[PDB]
């Protein structure tokens, strides 16, 4: 209509990227929202510095419209000609034509241009967005933002580029029952009506588009100080008005330490925090006023987990991380992405470590992040931690395992290597260069390298650059060899292209008998290198400090598993964990065999520690997982490992008792000796649950997801069933909310499983940012394995329409796709994939899964009786 759609190209405003000679200063934006009607109305206007001879302006803008041909300023203060607007859908601008041609802003003058836009509240959870709660049995309403990483632009008109950063003053018209929040504290309200106000927030400091946030709400408040003497407040539903108080206590203790930590005063002078009844990301780090989805922020200590806890100080500890990392300096492009994700991943470990000291959290982060993505980063489709992206859906597919995990273990690395004192000081001045600007990944090695003028960039590019990691090949007991390490044998070590190679230059670390020694591994050294007396044993990289594996010679690993059987406290808690960590991939890629692989899980009657127990728990449920249907093998691999945990599982017993780490590792103990078929871990759980089904009884609360689990699964019908959807209904509590949903997707039926796929569909029922949990707790199911997976392909088109093939959970749904392993089932993914081609931020996780599923065939032709034959002849 008014700034229509038009197909042409001859312009700067074919380029997916914004020109270089445009440059905001600031935004005056206000908002009007109809909050019953799900629309609202806004005006904005941007100073503008030109740069270039141009006679078209364009920025940023999809969904909402411009309603009024917009104005334009000259730095003198007068009024341009305007031929023209029109919208270029490819690229998602709104451009205008000027009559002819303007000139750079010289001075310290800046053009001025002021747009008319209308917009959507309904059917999304990106941009601005209403959604309600019930309080008192009066639905009420809420309304806020999310605009990572190009939502901002649905919003309102904006340069919705990370280094397109400008100074913000908001304004906001709203019903005066409502209050209204910002980045900034409020500056001024002002009465419109007898019933609209007009809330004024203070002038912001220059930040990026994608941090700019506002809401408006009726939330109570809980009030905390920060020892600078600013306001610390979480806001939150005054039924859930309780549960805010853990959330409060690690804001302060962690921003407190934080600011500190970073030689560097928090930018703004209050900061918010805030969950939206219905939010689409865990968080987002929006400066001064963070938001999060309740199940990681709300905690109650008489009916959250301890799993829960460390949650919400975690995600807590990381959106500070970023008031840093990410607000104060920030990537100048996506492909930097890392620069602020991985920093906060890195950090929120330290950060919860000062609040929570018996958490063991340093060693915690080999379980939640070094791990894991070793895992994601043996597969040829992983990508280098710098990203090249093109597209919207290619920035989104990018907040992933590499940015995050990656990014978080080799600042881990990085710091060991160069050592904590250097690495403090040398993020402190890269903080203070580069505050309000932006920054590549160029910028942190020269700061660092300023800081410890060790080689940084020659050492720390090899990581970073390329995708992959290397083994390490031990020859002797000393001789050390580098060799890409890929899951897929059958894969080109070589491929894709990377100039290094895939060879790194890898800091090394290793234990002489109780005494540590550091060496760094040249690229250049081709025929590998020697550790520098009268050796024995010789411990390759302790508590797996570098992001690599270690191939000891298979005389050594029978040596490690003899060793373990006699007296595993020999090696540390976290050595374990990585020797077993490193066998069992080393077996996966076929290049350990299996035997010497499963020979180190003998000793396991006597382990007691966490972090050796979760990732045996991980290796197991793979070789389980590619059995579950084998039964041949099934039943001797659950034989064998149900007698490995039973001692553990019997000794901590089914009661909330010991220290943080005790309690997590009854968890995961109980839970795999249910998994593993303990008959009286299971009668535990039946136990537990029909008593809880008796209305009054308060499940211990470390043991409640494993009693809904189970509980369901084993004796589970449609009485009990529609129980637990009624309670999943009546309680306040998101944290009990999802275990419930867990509980309800674990029944062993097929008439209620559909039940509750239907009410996916369902608003009133399941909440949208739930729709993929759901999915995937389904998928985890034995009959809704394939339930799941065939409701997503009915149900595709009605996916896409809802999310948009640029929401990254819906693009990452397919990975419940992990477990398959025959060929039958990855020609079923390979046509669904073929019939919906356009797979938007699906895309990366397509080829991951297709990967996976191809592995997982080839492994089960290579191992089955290899496997088989480990487990006969033991039993
Ligand atoms: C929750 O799980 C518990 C196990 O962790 C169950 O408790 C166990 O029940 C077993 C059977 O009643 C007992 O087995 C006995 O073990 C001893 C060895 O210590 C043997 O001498 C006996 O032969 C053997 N049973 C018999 C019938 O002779 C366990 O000792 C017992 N206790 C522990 C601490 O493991 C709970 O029963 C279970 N709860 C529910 C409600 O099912
Ligand atoms: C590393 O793994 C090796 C390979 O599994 C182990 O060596 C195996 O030890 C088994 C004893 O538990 C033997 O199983 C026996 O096999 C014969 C058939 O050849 C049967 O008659 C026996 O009944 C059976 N034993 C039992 C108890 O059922 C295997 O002979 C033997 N395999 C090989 C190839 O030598 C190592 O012990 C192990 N190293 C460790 C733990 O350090
Ligand atoms: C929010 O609701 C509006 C109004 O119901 C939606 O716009 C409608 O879209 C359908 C087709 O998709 C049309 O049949 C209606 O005529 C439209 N009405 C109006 C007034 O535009 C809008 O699509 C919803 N927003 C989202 C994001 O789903
Ligand atoms: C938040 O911090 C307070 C103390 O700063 C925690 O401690 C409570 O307060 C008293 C005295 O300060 C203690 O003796 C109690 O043990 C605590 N609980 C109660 C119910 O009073 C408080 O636990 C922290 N909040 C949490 C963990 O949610
Ligand atoms: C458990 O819950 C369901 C849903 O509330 C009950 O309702 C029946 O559900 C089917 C569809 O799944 C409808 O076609 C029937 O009309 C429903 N019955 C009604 C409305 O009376 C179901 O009956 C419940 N079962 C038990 C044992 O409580
Ligand atoms: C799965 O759940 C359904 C739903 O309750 C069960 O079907 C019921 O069976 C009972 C007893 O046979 C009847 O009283 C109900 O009328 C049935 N309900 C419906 C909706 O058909 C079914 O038996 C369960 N199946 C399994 C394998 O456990
Ligand atoms: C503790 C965190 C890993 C939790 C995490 N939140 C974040 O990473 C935020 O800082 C992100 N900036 C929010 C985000 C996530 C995904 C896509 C776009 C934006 C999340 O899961 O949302
Ligand atoms: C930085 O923090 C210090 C100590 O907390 C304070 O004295 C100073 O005013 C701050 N600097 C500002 C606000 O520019
Ligand atoms: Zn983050």
């Amino acid at each position: 209509d008014i700034c229509p759609a038009s197909e042409d190209e001859s312009g700067q405003w074919k380029n997916f990227r914004l020109p270089d000679f445009v440059n905001p200063v600031h935004y005056d934006l206000h908002v009007k929202p109809l909050l019953e009607e799900d629309t609202y109305t806004g005006t904005v206007s941007i100073s503008i510095n030109l740069s270039a001879p141009t006679r078209y302006l364009w920025l940023h803008l999809r969904e909402t419209r411009i309603t009024r041909l917009p104005e334009l300023k000259r730095p003198s203060g007068d009024q341009v000609q305007v031929r023209r607007c029109f919208e270029y859908k490819k690229q998602e601008y709104v451009v205008v034509e000027a009559e002819e041609e303007l000139t750079p802003s010289s001075g310290d003058g800046l053009y001025l241009l002021t747009m008319e836009f209308a917009g959507w509240l309904n059917g999304s959870l990106v941009g601005f967005y209403r959604t309600t709660y019930t309080e008192n049995g009066r639905v009420k309403s809420i309304a806020a933002t999310d605009h990572e990483p190009t939502d901002a632009r649905k919003s309102f008109p904006c340069f919705d580029e990370p280094n397109k950063k400008a100074t913000y003053t908001i304004s906001i018209t709203h019903p005066k029952e409502y209050g209204a929040l910002s980045n900034m504290p409020v500056a001024k309200e002002e009465s419109v009506d007898d019933k609209w106000t007009r809330t004024t927030f203070e002038k912001s400091v220059p930040m990026s588009t994608y941090l700019v946030c506002f809401a408006v709400h009726q939330f109570d408040s809980v009030k905390r100080i920060s020892n600078s003497g600013k306001p610390l407040t979480i806001y939150v539903q005054p039924e859930q008005k309780h549960t805010a108080e853990y959330a409060a206590n690690i804001t302060k203790s962690v921003f407190d330490y934080f600011e500190e930590y970073f030689a560097m005063n928090y930018s703004l002078p209050k900061l918010d925090k805030i969950a939206i009844p219905d939010f689409g990301t865990g968080a987002m780090e929006n400066w001064g006023l963070i938001t999060y989805r309740e199940t990681n922020l709300l905690y109650d200590p008489k009916e959250s987990a301890s799993s829960n806890q460390q949650r919400v100080a975690t995600v807590v500890a990381h959106e500070l991380v970023h008031q840093w990392f990410g607000n104060i300096v920030t990537m100048d492009w996506w492909e930097d992405l890392w620069l602020n994700e991985g920093f906060a991943s890195f950090f929120e470990f330290l950060g919860v470590n000062h609040a929570e000291t018996d958490w063991q959290m340093r060693d915690q982060m080999l379980l939640e992040d070094v791990l894991p993505v070793q895992e994601d980063d043996s597969l040829m489709s992983s990508h280098p931690i710098i990203v090249t992206v093109t597209t919207p859906d290619e920035i989104t597919s990018v907040f992933d395992g590499i940015s995050y995990s990656k990014g978080s273990s080799i600042l881990r690395m990085l710091e060991d290597w160069i050592k904590p004192e250097n690495f403090q000081k040398g993020c402190q001045m890269y903080l203070e260069k580069y505050q309000f600007k932006n920054a590549k990944t160029s910028d942190f090695w020269a700061a660092l390298e300023e800081a410890s003028r060790l080689p940084v960039k020659e050492v720390m590019d090899t990581w970073t650059r390329q995708m992959g990691y290397p083994v390490l090949n031990v020859n002797g007991v000393k001789n050390i060899t580098q060799k890409r390490f890929l899951l897929d044998p059958r894969a080109n070590p070589s491929q894709p292209p990377s100039d290094l190679g895939y060879t790194w230059n890898i800091p090394v670390k290793w234990t002489e008998d109780n005494i540590t020694s550091s060496v760094l591994f040249n690229r250049s050294e081709k025929e590998g290198i020697t550790l520098n007396s009268g050796n024995a044993f010789l411990k390759i990289n302790p508590d797996h400090i570098g992001f690599y594996r270690v191939n000891y010679e298979v005389a050594t690993w029978d040596s490690i598993a003899t060793a373990l059987s006699l007296n595993h406290k020999t090696f540390s808690s976290a050595d374990r964990a990585s020797l077993i960590d490193d066998a069992f991939a080393l077996a996966r890629a076929q290049l350990l065999d299996y035997k010497v692989a499963l020979n180190l899980t003998k000793y396991l009657k006597r382990e007691e520690n966490f972090l050796p127990w979760q990732r045996v728990i991980s290796a197991v449920t793979y070789i389980i997982s590619m059995f579950e249907d084998d039964k041949e093998l099934y039943p001797m691999i659950e034989e064998y490992f149900q007698g490995q945990v039973k001692p553990i599982a019997d000794s901590l017993g089914w009661n909330d008792a010991g220290d943080h780490v005790t309690k997590l590792l009854r968890s995961s103990v109980l839970g795999f000796a249910c998994k593993m078929g303990d008959r009286e871990a299971l009668n535990n759980a039946s136990s537990l649950f029909e008593q809880w089904l008796n209305g009054t009884v308060s499940l211990p609360v470390n043991l409640r997801l494993l009693v809904y689990r189970y509980g369901m699964q084993n004796s589970g019908n449609e009485i009990s069933w529609n129980y637990t959807l009624e309670q999943y209904q009546k309680t306040s509590l998101a944290q009990e909310k999802e275990k419930l949903l867990y509980g309800l997707a674990s029944v062993k039926n097929v008439t209620l499983l559909s039940r509750y796929l239907d009410l996916l569909k369902d608003t009133n029922l399941i909440k949208t940012q739930d729709v993929f949990t759901v999915i995937r707790y389904i998928s985890y199911n034995s009959y809704g394995k394939n339930m799941a997976w065939n409701w997503i392909q009915l149900n595709w088109d009605y996916l896409v329409n809802r999310y948009t093939l640029n929401n990254r959970n819906l693009g990452r749904i397919v990975t419940i796709a992990e477990p398959f392993n025959t060929e039958l089932q990855l020609w079923q993914m390979e046509s669904f994939f073929a019939k919906y081609p356009q797979a938007g931020a699906g895309e990366k996780p397509r080829e991951q899964v297709l990967e996976t599923v191809k592995n997982n065939i080839e492994w089960l032709k290579q191992h089955r009786n290899t496997i088989r034959e480990w487990f006969f002849n033991l039993l």
